[PDB]
């Protein structure tokens, strides 16, 4: 692993967790999300980092909003990474969650213009 946080790093576990084990009870299809712009990333840099998105959102969808937030467009480019590894367009949002939630109840991820994390 090798993977550089702030927001998911400085919210203490406490806070990722209250939220986490709180957006899980009260929103069953929702899936808390810790977004991140991996280092060395040739994009713009984000101070959101939460995302509350479903569960079923692939992906694919995943991107395409993080794009936004990022200012790139569908040929641009910005690959996700949760735990240091790119997941599959094709996955669902709940399936990250539930295959790389870094415990409390929570779901951080990282995104770079690379096929890299970024780095």
């Amino acid at each position: 692993g090798s993977m550089k946080f702030v927001y998911k790093e400085e919210h203490p576990f406490e806070k990722r967790r209250s939220e986490g084990e709180k957006i899980r009870k009260k929103y069953p299809d929702r899936v808390p999300v810790i977004v991140e712009k991996a280092p060395k990333a040739r994009i713009g840099d984000l101070d959101k980092k939460k995302y509350l998105v479903p569960s079923d959102l692939t992906v694919g969808q995943f991107y395409f909003l993080i794009r936004k937030r990022i200012h790139l467009r569908a040929e641009d480019a910005l690959f996700f990474f949760v735990n240091n590894v790119i997941p599959p367009t094709s996955a669902t949002m709940g399936q990250l969650y539930q295959e790389h939630h870094e415990e409390d109840f929570f779901l951080y991820i990282a995104y770079s213009d690379e096929s890299v994390y970024g780095l």
